[PDB]
């Protein structure tokens, strides 16, 4: 009962905020953005501890999704995203981080 | 007369609190209490910064308040202070909506 | 004469400010609040030097009174008040401290 | 002429001051003087803080000014600087009302 | 579908950019890109001061952004970070007008 | 010529600003205030290097004058002024220091 | 042409300046120049404080500017930097009125 | 091609901003002011590392020009300009530095 509540409170769930935006730098293509997972945030921390950006690359690959709400890049494609990642990608990451239901 | 000392000394006499049903956790009832001063303590202790560093630490701070506000129906803590990091990896939309509801009690 | 004045100025007197407030968290119960005594402030200092709150608990037990203007808790009940003491008690202590005729 | 040097050099020439009857100390008269600059000194020397820490130090600061303003009718100090702590344990409503009356002289 | 991953991963997908003809460099075309966050980094890292010290460091900061914005038509850097000092001695009106044009892309 | 100008520029002259004020703490008595001399300021420095006030006492004895524009106290009376000197004297010293033709 | 280099290089080309008669120094003429940047330097280098400490340091600062502004008719300094302290003991109403007149040139 | 572009981008060019101002301290004489060269800024740095002004003297000699847009002083005349250089010269240097097309 208190054990079932804790397990309920401890379960991985998803149900994340999603947002559809278009990107004029990419011929007006439509993109779906979501909040980063707890798992992505654990990997970002691992990078953080050009190193802030290796780090933001991992957040970015977790947030950037197609119209089917699936990530466009996989975690194995980090190094390749790392070499092309610029302000256009980080302006997309800023908008995905804004989706976080922050308290205050 | 015992009326006042008994209200003053009751379990959770120190806290505004309420019973909330949580639809997404199978209809289970929890008790939400306002945060203690020992938790509002850490919250402003947690809170040039990168944008993701700003969001990460707000998340960390949010989970600390969360752990403190969330109680079972016997008005007992679900999580100790010590499992902040455990809670941080699963914290999502429900937890954060329960935090807000709890912070509504101070308003 | 100057010795009698000093003794007059040195005497313990009371005559404290009292305030009646109701507390909605406690079924609307009526409470009397007073300024803390010099004696309470000496014990608070002893605690201060979770330790700020062991300390505020002693102030609180000195300020919180019944309709007969007598403290509801005794100094021996510190540890028990310590375990239930939360924001509702400290919002009552803030209002009791406000009663202090501060200069300025 | 001696008129000015004599006013300038008189006991308590340095201080605005008055005679006050104190009803609650058996009708005794005291003399209240504005604080010295050596006392306003300590007052802003005394003055994230907890609420009770804020009130405690204001009390400490108030007693320091009090000890300095309060004189007998022969325009002598009742308390030395050295018995601040002694005065702090008995300081209450009368002392604090006498402090205010003394600070009125600067206004 | 490959449409989005291919736009997202293209050379200079990370940067607003344009082709500019430069009349004073014999009609040559260059590519101007907005600065990277690793360059806006140094720019506010570079930026009582004498008037000439104020102008000198703005010049230093300007050349750092310049080196970062200026690309050839194959979308390759003309200058590395390492030749800042080399560029600083020849930096003049054209370079500074090309910097401005590049900073226009963020606007 | 340049030697006579320097000597002219180096001469002790006086010609100080004077101000007449009355003092209600002293039965409305009339007082003349003047800027402190360079000589007073040299003695004040000597004290400065309750010590700020031993110091301001010397300034005060130089500024506080009678209707004949002569100092009421002499430099030998420092210690006696020292024991009675309070806020009423220093409010008079503040007004005398205000007379200084400060640049800016 | 030599017109400009000759104006640019003349004695006191660097300074606004004027001839002033000083009635109280026997009608002698002096030359007042605006302060050098090496003197405005020290002036803000000189400038909780007691009231007399505030006035003393303004006096010190004033004498430093004074020594710098005051010249003879051959456009030579009357006092060196090194005799600040000598000037400080005699500085009074005339010197301070000559300082003001000199600072008027910048206005 | 990329080698010719770099060489194009690396060439010393001039084309500086010029401004005509008159100077009332110098009988209303007309002066031409220009941005300092990269070469002047290299010499200024050498001085910087009364030393700030030896330094600004070099900038000033590079900026101050005649109606023919040629510098009035030569770099060999530094020490002589050094002895007469005052606020009138540095107010001219401030206006020449303002001509710099600063970004922001």
């Amino acid at each position: 009962m208190s054990q079932t509540l804790k397990q309920l409170a401890m379960a991985k769930m998803a149900g994340f905020r999603h947002k559809t935006v278009v990107v004029p730098e990419w011929e007006g293509v439509k993109v779906v953005l979501r909040e980063p997972s707890g798992e992505a945030w654990l990997r970002w921390q691992e990078v953080v501890k050009h190193r802030n950006l290796c780090a933001d690359v991992v957040l970015f690959i977790d947030v950037l999704c197609d119209t089917d709400k699936q990530p466009v890049f996989s975690v194995d494609e980090e190094e390749q995203v790392r070499e092309i990642y610029g302000p256009v990608h980080s302006r997309l990451l800023k908008q995905a981080l804004d989706l976080i239901n922050n308290a205050d």
